[PDB]
């Protein structure tokens, strides 16, 4: 079997993928639709992959491509959904779906919902986001591989942000990733 791993390289990421016997391919910037990296591959994983996947992969690897998105969906597609979440006082949680067309709106394959403390800043719940969608993933990737498992629709509704949405909010971030949560809720309503 051939992963095709989009985005950062993560060390605990390929030895688990590579503990499959499968053998691992890592790419993190823009892939053209008939590059040979393609060749072969049983099964793409996306996850911090920072461009769009082009139409015509999503297409070729339809149920064989799935992405790693640390929202609730379909609350915050798009960018910065941790931010947004906070701002837009919505879900918050982590999902792993199958890819397609357009911006984070496959099928659902698994979520889990994330708690906050009345402490947290954003740094300290991206990162129980970050954990969380890793811990998910172990457990349900021996399942997807082997097709055990499919999505359920994504409903149509939730949330969409692009990067520049936030713009107009950031001079609330008065210490960036350390600005608390508690004063950002609600504050885009």
């Amino acid at each position: 079997g051939k992963i095709l791993l989009l985005g950062p390289e993560r060390k605990w990421l390929r030895d688990f993928l590579e503990s499959f016997e499968d053998e691992v391919t890592q790419y993190q910037d823009k892939l053209d639709k008939k590059s040979a990296i393609l060749n072969n591959v049983d099964f793409i994983i996306s996850y911090g992959y920072r461009y769009i996947i082009h139409p015509d992969i999503v297409e070729r690897f339809k149920q064989r491509a799935i992405n790693l998105h640390i929202s609730y969906l379909p609350w915050n597609k798009g960018a910065d959904p941790n931010l947004w979440s906070f701002l837009e006082d919505s879900p918050k949680g982590v999902t792993i779906h199958y890819i397609d067309s357009g911006l984070d709106t496959g099928e659902i394959i698994v979520q889990r919902e994330v708690t906050y403390y009345e402490n947290d800043t954003l740094r300290t719940t991206y990162e129980r986001l970050t954990q969380t969608i890793e811990k998910l993933f172990m457990e349900y990737w021996p399942l997807i591989r082997l097709g055990k498992i499919r999505g359920i629709p994504q409903p149509k509704g939730g949330s969409y942000h692009k990067l520049k949405d936030k713009e107009k909010y950031l001079y609330l971030l008065t210490d960036g990733w350390d600005t608390p949560v508690q004063k950002l809720i609600g504050k885009a309503q």
